[PDB]
């Protein structure tokens, strides 16, 4: 009954995610864990913040890997992580997500003929040019096991000519980290305090994607849309350290003044930003989900979303950044709306339902 | 005008870059640039086929090779892109299923730079397979497959891709052994050299993993090789690793029974194809080429991707369970044939692929 399980991760949101199943797999008898970081967040406020707050282990591997192309980045952690995977010989490997690192480590265990399972499988935003959209299609196809949290993503992998027996719908790892997290944010947190804010009295935005800030018209639209805002309702922004290091480069660097412009937060301090926000604005898949697990109303700043139960249920709205006086329209607007009552990414437990797929599987 | 880079690193991707290079070439606004990613290296495994096929020197050759899954791919993904970047192509072009072909794929998608495969929608429904896994990762992530089957077409369509993105062009295997066909009869002594009479003989070729790797299946062959040959001579150009393999588990004596050759340059393969009796073989090339010749084949291998000439009768699957029984099963088909039937096109798959880029 004795099993090790590898996880891969490269950055905060998986962090998050393994966080949410190894707290389970930690009361799995007989399951030993090894955890490598590819390197991808590396500064304490992007890294080692999950580790302490979300009481994760000290990585087993440090890779390193970080800073260059998509080629680099991917080649140099396929080749990483398959010199571990020779040593550690686990007897599954989990990647998370849909970053380089997910392929890498994917692709470095299939070739071994070590099972592979993808913690949140099949969502697909079907523009190929985004990096992740490859990322989790070849991911999903290179996977033995695939843990849907959304019945789009089911429909997403059987359309691909994947079969039932792999496809598993368990829910978001994440809503059960926002479940069991919740109270000790709760006990913990003195964001509020600190920043002088009061619940339903601020905005709450972060940006980071690609798209958004390797292009200075796009950047500037953001962030003059979010001066603006801040005028009427104040804005509370986490900014990524490349969204910083991007609109500095910019010269944009004045538009952060004039918001509540913080460095990145951890994530007791993240849940109660979000859970009191009057409106979330943002780039990010996870915040969005989490957005809707507080009942807050959510503007993603993108072309589309994976995430499109959140559209129809009305709890998002997309709005591409195009002109900045629209986009501030659009935020205010939404903060006036609510959408309709509906249970989505499960109850809490899919972290426990992966567990029991994993150990019970037949390897 | 248009640029094209293919990435190519073994012997069958040189062989059907030469097709596609030959129409590529005569073609109005095109660019050719070519990656050697240094998968194949020696002149018998590769430059003999740049100069017999007439394919231009590789603009870069990247030298990698000869490591791990993880170590191949991941440098040939970074070396890769380093010249996508400098060359910024139109199209990429990957070819096969090793892992050049995905490394190339994957290099390209990622720098938003259209990637086409040639050859798509093969599938073994293994995907313990190294290539099984690279020809699925590919196809998901190409903008043009050219499917050479029908059987493949339905791969592609089981998996969600879009008819759009599907085309059946042949395959360009054909367009080589037809437009290369008479240069072969030209050049190549290989027959008089090793005193071989057309149709006296047995060709073979084996290098897959699954028959290589494992002793008992190697030592099954490399008996059944042999006892073959004392009916009917067997020629044996050997791939360097099964030569390796061979030696390693002491199967040495079994290749010195039959006319054990160095691997041979594509004229001297297509010579000697054509003029066998019988084509016993693991590799994908081969026993598609038997067909075009009309000679029939043994696959050994407990299933092939190539699965119309199953159902046409040029082809019968024979695992290497037993040493006599895969020499019976050998002298048997020896003198079968399969039926009447036009597979893998006109020999004008490269003029069709060629079209559609632009
Ligand atoms: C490339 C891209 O943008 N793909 C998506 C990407 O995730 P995200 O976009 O959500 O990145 P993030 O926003 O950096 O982190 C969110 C968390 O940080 C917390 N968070 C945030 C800010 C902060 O200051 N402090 C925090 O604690 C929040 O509370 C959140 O819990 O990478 C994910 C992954 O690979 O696993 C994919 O699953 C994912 N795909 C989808 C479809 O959602
Ligand atoms: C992993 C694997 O085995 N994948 C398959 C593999 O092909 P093959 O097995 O045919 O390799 P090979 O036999 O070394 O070369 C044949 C040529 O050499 C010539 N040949 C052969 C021997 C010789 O001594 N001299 C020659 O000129 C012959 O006349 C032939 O023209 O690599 C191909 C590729 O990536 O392009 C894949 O498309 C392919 N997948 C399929 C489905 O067929
Ligand atoms: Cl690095
Ligand atoms: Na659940
Ligand atoms: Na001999």
């Amino acid at each position: 009954m004795w099993v090790k399980i590898l996880s891969v991760v490269g950055a905060r949101p998986q962090f998050i995610k393994a966080a949410a199943v190894s707290r389970v797999l930690r009361a799995s008898p007989g399951v030993r864990e090894v955890l490598v970081h590819t390197g991808q967040h590396y500064d304490d406020n992007m890294s080692q913040v999950f580790f302490e707050e979300l009481e994760i282990p000290d990585p087993d591997y440090h890779l390193g890997i970080g800073g260059g192309t998509h080629g680099q980045n991917t080649g140099r952690m396929l080749e990483a992580i398959e010199g571990v995977l020779l040593k550690e010989k686990p007897d599954w490997v989990l990647v998370y997500g849909d970053t380089d690192s997910t392929l890498a480590g994917a692709l470095a265990a299939v070739k071994l003929h070590i099972p592979v399972a993808h913690v949140e499988a099949g969502l697909r935003s079907f523009n190929r040019r985004m990096p992740e959209e490859i990322n989790r299609i070849l991911t999903d196809h290179a996977s033995d096991l695939l843990f849907a949290p959304t019945e789009t993503a089911v429909q997403n992998l059987l359309r691909e000519g994947i079969p039932e027996n792999r496809i598993h719908l368990v829910g978001d790892v994440m809503y059960d980290a926002a479940l069991h997290y919740g109270a000790k944010a709760e006990r913990k947190s003195r964001i509020l305090e600190r920043l002088g804010l009061q619940a339903k009295g601020y905005v709450l935005a972060t940006i980071h994607r690609a798209e958004n800030t390797d292009d200075q018209e796009r950047l500037r639209v953001i962030l003059e849309a979010l001066a603006e805002v801040h005028q009427e309702v104040p804005v509370v922004f986490p900014v990524h350290p490349r969204t910083r290091k991007r609109a500095e480069a910019f010269g944009l660097g004045s538009y952060l003044e004039k918001v509540v412009a913080l460095e990145p937060v951890g994530y007791l301090d993240m849940v109660m930003l979000e859970k009191n926000a009057r409106l979330i604005v943002t780039d990010s898949g996870g915040v969005q989900k989490e957005a809707y697990f507080y009942r807050v109303p959510c503007v993603t700043v993108r072309e589309e979303t994976e995430w499109v139960e959140l559209l129809k249920a009305e709890w998002n709205y997309l709005a591409a950044p195009q002109n900045a006086k629209d986009l501030a329209l659009t935020i205010l607007h939404r903060m006036r709306t609510k959408g309709v009552e509906i249970d989505l990414y499960g109850d809490g437990r899919a972290s426990q339902k992966i567990s029991d797929f994993l150990r019970k599987v037949g390897i």
